[PDB]
């Protein structure tokens, strides 16, 4: 019993994470076979993040420029190119340490867990997930920028995200591993806002049957709705609309509680209207969205890795 | 910047995980040097949970009734005692991948990671707190005994908490890695209370500190109050009471946001006596005790081990 914010055990990318450095800036790289994976704002000073050319910026820099340490492993070099808005470092040494692994772009809702780090060394591990305005709200402090996020399916670790940068916000926006930026964000200093942070619909369900499973069923309601009632009232909330694919994901959930997904829907609509009167659920006073439907059946039922 | 309940990295630990099987129950240990350590409730079938006399359980055990596998490294057990509430067994093969560890008995309000397992598989990476009543609020299905908590300073893992038990609370019990248990529990599915649920002040103050670094100012009032003042507030809240070695503990903090701690005690008062009005801290509806002052610092100064 108990539910929590669980990140995946990051043994498996600790082993992966290595410092880059060029001429006076540091941060963190992806070692996977014989390539490094980092942000190429490496190569910027603080003057060009201003207005960086990077194409312009990286004439000026060669193999010899680019100092990878491994802890204390020295790797050699051998080969850049720029991808997006990554660097590929391909070094002379594939990493021992390389798990299985895959690279995925993710989609808004989604989790991942992010292990933080600073020159190249681990800091600590934490669930997040992408928001639908495409930002991430995570812990980063300077020097966090190639820290990655991940999932892992048994022994597959699947990347999904490179942190770049920090909004003025307070937010977070980064890359996939190809270099693409999730949403409209650039790897500049420059005048950018996030966008309307909306609640992922799909997981507040998903963390209600979490509830339920766990002993907290003083929200369940009498009501049901439809799913045109309920986006109505979803809208007002700044919620995602729910879709029929969303019930379907849902289903699993649904058989092991008993209780029809638009039951849960008419359920939540009342604590939008309503509030939660001072009450929690499962430790908390506001309704969370970072849990997915795939996160509480895994740790609802105890899959290990 | 941001502020999130950070883990630990778990690599050093998912090393030392293996499993342990005595007849028909299966659970985890953990693998240092050349001994593993496990629950001692290994050796009970479920009807002898009831009311167990480990002592006379074990007599009917031999070296070979222990298995243990890590991963599929099967490890062969030469030697086997029990310590309180822990078996040790001694196998023939020092673990490679034994980390620089200690062990440590934390007090109320510390916190710490878990590694959640099962089958001697890693399952997942949460931080808790010890409760003062020395409870945990954690997430463990059947199978999870065996799992461990930890600290870690730069190289040196710090084992604090083993997991024996879930209370028909929903709250979870465990022992030291000297097979004490935190608090009064016991090893026997009998009648067990936990014992009031007290808030973790200095922590409470100490993410309120994080708050005002990381830009949440709306809770900083003009008033200003005294330590036993404070108490009369933290009694009537079910809050522990506040030390002057507390304070203390929180001057790094209230030098770094200039936000005397006294200062920071009335606006907590304010708090306790008219709730957010609906406002939220570093994204949370309620007021947070499982951070210490040593998290805060960590996360906003970016420690790495």
């Amino acid at each position: 019993s108990g539910f929590r914010k669980m990140a995946f055990p990051s043994g498996k990318v600790e082993g992966c994470m290595v410092q880059v450095t060029c001429g006076t800036t540091t941060l963190n790289g992806l070692w996977l076979d014989d390539v490094v994976y980092c942000p190429r704002a490496v190569i910027c000073t603080s003057e060009d993040m201003l207005n960086p050319n990077y194409e312009d910026l990286l004439i000026r820099k060669s193999n010899h420029n680019f100092l990878v340490q491994a802890g204390n492993v020295q790797l050699r070099v051998i080969g850049h190119s720029m991808q997006n808005c990554v660097l590929k470092l391909k070094v002379d040494t594939a990493n021992p340490k390389t798990p299985k692994y895959k690279f995925v772009r993710i989609q808004p809702g989604q989790t991942f867990s992010v292990l933080a780090c600073y020159n190249g060394s681990p800091s600590g591990v934490y669930q997040c997930a992408m928001r639908p305005n495409f930002t991430i709200k995570g812990s980063f402090l300077n020097g966090s920028a190639g820290s990655v996020g991940f999932n892992i399916d048994y022994d597959c670790v699947s990347f999904c995200y490179m942190h770049h940068m920090e909004l003025p916000t307070g937010v977070h926006a980064g890359t996939d591993l190809e270099g693409n930026f999730y949403g409209p964000f650039v790897d500049r200093q420059t005048a950018q806002a996030a966008g309307t942070d909306t609640t992922i619909t799909v997981n507040v369900l998903a963390w209600l049957y979490a509830a339920v499973i766990n002993g907290d069923r003083w929200f369940l309601n009498r009501f049901t709705t439809t799913l045109n009632d309920f986006n109505l009232v979803a809208m007002k909330y700044n919620y995602e609309p729910l879709t029929q694919d969303h019930v379907d994901i849902l289903g699993p959930l649904s058989a092991q509680t008993g209780i029809a997904v638009l039951d849960m829907c008419a359920s939540l609509k009342e604590l939008l209207q309503n509030g939660m009167n001072g009450r929690t659920i499962l430790g908390s006073a506001l309704l969370e969205d970072e849990f997915t439907p795939f996160d509480v059946v895994r740790q609802c039922s105890g899959v290990t890795f």
